[PDB]
């Protein structure tokens, strides 16, 4: 079902040339702008430690090191595990959501992307493990790019396992992703986008309804100059969601010169 070893650490003080580097843990991190502010603690504050493993590599905090191999520190506060990070990435990858996943300077889009990639990783390496050894949850299912295959309920468990508490996501939230991440991945896409960011919550909305209406794979079947816009604005957003404009929805089934018809009547 699912074993857990506990992880162990210790803290100790390495020379900043002795971390190695994974490309693997160092993409995950999404980019952002943190990078820039932490600077004005690194340089009027070293608090926390990096995070690495046993073979020293670093596993969290690749940016803070940049930063400090160009700011003459020689020495390096880091937590040491005692697992082999390339042996077992899962523990790994369960580290860099530990200290990501709660950290607030990241936005909740920024969060669910994260966790997704993460949620993958896990489902492959967990997937491994049975090839080598409430119910429509369990009918719909996906295919990761690796072959590996999953459901949304066995993809929702392992959701629940990486936030236990809720630290980071809600409980309905992890459901209405696990839902959309297995039966439209199209559709999360706009939710774990940078670029987007759409709300998950309105993506969710946006599900219930085109299933309402019997058109999900017309909607998922449009091209992107149709459906972007559609689903990335508001405007656009409205028309798929409020019955007033049913009319208009098929008759796209554009968007700019509809959106038009949707901000020239909305002057009264």
């Amino acid at each position: 079902g699912s074993h857990m070893t506990e992880l162990t650490y210790t803290e100790e003080v390495v020379s900043i040339e002795k971390l190695k580097e994974d490309d693997e843990f160092k993409t995950l991190v999404p980019s952002n702008n943190s990078r820039e502010d932490l600077e004005k603690s690194l340089r009027e504050k070293q608090i926390f430690p990096l995070i690495a493993d046993r073979d020293y590599v670093l596993i969290d905090g690749y940016t803070r090191l940049d930063i400090m191999k160009k700011l003459g520190f020689k020495e390096v506060k880091i937590l040491k595990y005692d697992f082999d990070s390339q042996q077992e990435r899962d523990k790994a990858y369960e580290l860099i959501w530990t200290f990501n996943g709660v950290r607030r300077q990241l936005n909740k889009n920024e969060r669910l992307a994260l966790f997704q990639k993460i949620a993958d990783r896990i489902a492959k390496i967990q997937a491994s493990k049975n090839k080598t050894e409430q119910i429509e949850e369990n009918e719909e299912f996906v295919t990761l790019d690796d072959g590996t295959t999953i459901s949304a309920l066995e993809y929702e468990r392992i959701l629940k396992e990486l936030d236990k508490e809720n630290k980071a996501l809600s409980e309905s939230d992890k459901r209405k992703m696990a839902i959309l991440r297995i039966n439209t991945p199209w559709l999360l896409k706009y939710v774990t986008d940078q670029k987007y960011k759409v709300p998950l919550d309105q993506a969710f909305r946006i599900y219930t309804r085109v299933k309402d209406l019997g058109i999900l794979d017309k909607l998922k079947d449009l091209a992107p100059a149709l459906r972007d816009p559609l689903i990335t604005t508001r405007e656009g957003r409205k028309i798929i969601l409020n019955d007033e404009y049913r009319d208009l929805l098929e008759k796209i089934i554009t968007t700019e010169r509809a959106i038009s018809v949707k901000q020239k009547e909305a002057l009264k």
